[PDB]
C-alpha cells in the first residue's frame, strides 16, 4: 500500500521540497509506493519556488489513516507535535531531517537518515548521487530552492561545508544562476503587507522553556526592517495579546533582512534585561539590531538560554 | 577532542564490532579523532571472535566525562538506559543502530544512520563502501561477526535481503567460510554447562510490561535442548526465586538451538493460558516445543503481547 512522504506542520520550502524530492527517489531506487502530500498550503516562497520550475503544490491532507496509509516517510522533521495530527497511529517507514530528535518514538525498527546541516534537501540530493539516480530539472530545483531557503543563500552558521559543494551543482541541474534565482526566491517570501500583525508573529514561531520561563521567539523575513518597524503598534498589541493568551513570559521576534543577512530584535516582557544581556545590547522602544543573526537555533537561541540561566 | 565509539551494556558481537569498525570508518573518512571503548568486557562469543581475528577488547569504560569526552557516538543502541551511565551529560554526534528508537533525545542536531536491518555491522559495512574506503581484514572480520551473532548465521527473521547480500562479500574480505566460521563462532556462546542457573536465566533478559503485567523474557544459545533441560529443576528453582523476588506474573525462557533453529519454551507464572495460546502448543511440565523460532523480539515477544491483550 502507499506510504505518504511529508514534511511538518506550516511546510516551509525545505519541508515540500524534501518530500516531493524523496517521494521520487524512494519509487526509482528503492522500490516502494510512494506518494509526496503535503501538511500544509505554500507559503509565498515557496509558492513562488513551485511556480517557477512549474511543479503543483503536493495535495493537504490532515489524517494519515483517513487517506489509507499504514506507513509514513517524514522528511525535515521527527517531533510528533510537528507531524500530522495520527503519527502515533501510523508507522514510521523512515525519516529524513536536518533537526535535533525529541518527542519521536518508534515500536519497531525503522531507516533513519540524519545529518547536522542546512537543510533536508540536502541530505535527499546526496542520496540521489549515493544511488545513481539523474535527477529531473524540477526536483534539483526544488531542493536547491529548500537549501538556500533554510540557510538564506548559504549565508547561516548552519551552512555545512557539504551545503557549500552541492549548491552549485543544484543550481546547474536546476537551470538557474544561485545567486539571481536565490535573490528571487527569498524576496518572494517578504511580502508581508497584507498580513495582518497576528498572523506576522505566528508565521514562523516556537516556545523554549528558558529556566522556567516560557519564552516565544518568531522569525519573519524582510527586505527592509524599517518596512516592518513602521507597524510597530499593531505587532506589540498583538505580541501583548499572545503574552496574556498563553503565559509567555517573554516574546522576541526576528526581523530578518535577507539582503544584509543581519537581524533586527524585538522584544518584549518580563526578562528583557536577560535579552539585552545575551546579545550585549540596549532595547530602545522595544528594539535592536544584532549584526550577523539569520538563524534562531544558532544565534539567538542558545545565547537566551545561557543568559536566562546566568 | 576524543570522540569516544562505544556499543551498549552487555555488549554482543554486534555492539563491539560495529563500534570499533565505526571508529575506523571516522577516522579514515570522516576525519574525525574516534576511539572505539566498551561498556563491558566480551562475552564468550566475542571473544572468540576477536582472537580469531587478532584484535584486542576495546578498553571499558564506565563515564564519558571522566575519560574527557565531550561528544560520543553510538552503535547498536540509541536508549540512553543502555548506554555509558553519564550519556545525558554529554553530546550525541552520532548514532548507528538496527533498533527501536526510545528514550532517546538531543538538543541540537546530530548524525544518525538508521536502517531496520539485521546488525549495526552491516550499516557500518556499507558506511564503507559508500566512502570509498578499504577495509581491513580483521574490520570486515568482526562486522561479519556482528551479523552472523545477530542472525544466528542469517536464519533469523530480522535477517534483511541486504545483509543476505554483504555477508559473502564480508567472508571474503575476513578470509573465511562463511557457514563454517558462523557455526564455530555461534557454538563460542553456547557455553551454558559452566554457568549456574541463576546465571543462565540472567545472561540475556529483559523485561516487557504485557497490560500491566510485567513478564521476563530470558534467551540462552544451546547446541542441545535436551542437555540444558538435564537441569530443569535448578533452573525452575532459580525461575521460581527470580519470580517472586521481582514482582514478575510470568517468566519466560527460550531454550534456542542454534543448529536447527527452533527454541524450547520453559514458562512459570500466573498467565500460562496466554502463553499457550501465544504459541499452539500445550506445555508438559513447564515446557514446549516451538518450532523455527530463534528471535525473542520477532518470534516471541510480539505472539505473547497480542495473547495477553485477548
Ligand atoms: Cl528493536
Ligand atoms: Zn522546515
Ligand atoms: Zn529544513
Ligand atoms: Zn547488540
Ligand atoms: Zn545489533
Amino acid at each position: 500500500s502507499k506510504i505518504l512522504v511529508f514534511g511538518h506542520q506550516n511546510p516551509d520550502s525545505d519541508a515540500i521540497g524534501s518530500s516531493y524530492a524523496f517521494a521520487y527517489l524512494a519509487r526509482e531506487a528503492y522500490g516502494l509506493d510512494t506518494e509526496a502530500v503535503a501538511l500544509g498550503e505554500p507559503n509565498e516562497e515557496t509558492a513562488f519556488v513551485l511556480d517557477y520550475f512549474g511543479v503543483a503544490a503536493p495535495r493537504v491532507i490532515t489524517s494519515a489513516k483517513a487517506e489509507g496509509a499504514e506507513q509514513v516517510i517524514l522528511t525535515d522533521h521527527n517531533e510528533f507535535q510537528q507531524s500530522v495530527a495520527d503519527i502515533a497511529e501510523v508507522e514510521v517507514y523512515g525519516v529524513v531531517d536536518h533537526h535535533r530528535v525529541a518527542n519521536f518514538e518508534t515500536a519497531s525498527p525503522l531507516y533513519m537518515r540524519l545529518e547536522p546541516v542546512g537543510s533536508a534537501s540536502s541530505i535527499v540530493y546526496r542520496m540521489f548521487k549515493e544511488h545513481g539516480v539523474a535527477v529531473p530539472k524540477e526536483i534539483a530545483g526544488l531542493m536547491l530552492s529548500g537549501l538556500i531557503s533554510d540557510t538564506l543563500l548559504l549565508k547561516s552558521p548552519t551552512t555545512h561545508p557539504t551545503d557549500k559543494v552541492i549548491a552549485p551543482e543544484l543550481a546547474e541541474l536546476a537551470g538557474v544562476n544561485l545567486e539571481e534565482y536565490g535573490l528571487a526566491m527569498l524576496k518572494a517570501g517578504t511580502n508581508l503587507a497584507s498580513k495582518s500583525a497576528e498572523e506576522l508573529i505566528d508565521i514562523d514561531a516556537k516556545t523554549f522553556e528558558l529556566n522556567g520561563n516560557n519564552v516565544r521567539v518568531a522569525q519573519v523575513n524582510t527586505v527592509d526592517i524599517a518596512e516592518v518597524l513602521e507597524r510597530q503598534a499593531e505587532i506589540e498589541a498583538a505580541i501583548e495579546k499572545a503574552i496574556a493568551d498563553n503565559g509567555y513570559s517573554d516574546f522576541v521576534l526576528m526581523i530578518t533582512d535577507i539582503i544584509n543577512s543581519n537581524s533586527e530584535i524585538l522584544a518584549i516582557g518580563s526578562n528583557m534585561d536577560k535579552v539585552e544581556a545575551a546579545f550585549n545590547f540596549v532595547l530602545e522602544n522595544n528594539h535592536a539590531f544584532l549584526a550577523g543573526a539569520v538563524s534562531r537555533k544558532k544565534q539567538v537561541v542558545p545565547q537566551l538560554t545561557e543568559s536566562f540561566n546566568a
